[PDB]
């Protein structure tokens, strides 16, 4: 599937993301935009043996299980072929781990770089 942003912020909206550990929806917006571009089959495989899965473009080394990775950890709990359904919960769940295990939104690159210090509410303006 691939969202539109007022789809998508609204589905985030309904699982508690706004506003959660003090990063705002537009944010979490922004970071699936520069991330997968809303694409909630994206996947990318790295030269590491990781691979990012999904909207939120999880890593498999720390977060997801898929089998494959060296140093898997895990800590989603969570096969990393669950972060590509349709529906957001498994990635939105994991992405709130991925907080509440010490990191800010800046354990996302293309957060970091796209989004940190910018408009933000763009990406919810007008929904
Ligand atoms: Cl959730
Ligand atoms: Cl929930
Ligand atoms: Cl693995
Ligand atoms: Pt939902
Ligand atoms: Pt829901
Ligand atoms: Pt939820
Ligand atoms: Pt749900």
């Amino acid at each position: 599937k691939v969202f539109g942003r007022c789809e998508l912020a609204a589905a985030m909206k309904r699982h508690g993301l706004d506003n959660y550990r003090g990063y705002s929806l537009g944010n979490w917006v922004c970071a699936a935009k520069f991330e997968s571009n809303f694409n909630t089959q994206a996947t990318n495989r790295n030269t590491d043996g990781s691979t990012d899965y999904g909207i939120l473009q999880i890593n498999s080394r720390w977060w997801c299980n898929d089998g494959r990775t060296p140093g898997s950890r895990n800590l989603c709990n969570i096969p990393c072929s669950a972060l590509l359904s349709s529906d957001i919960t498994a990635s939105v769940n994991c992405a709130k781990k991925i907080v509440s295990d010490g990191n800010g939104m800046n354990a996302w690159v293309a957060w970091r770089n796209r989004c940190k210090g910018t408009d933000v509410q763009a990406w919810i303006r007008g929904c």
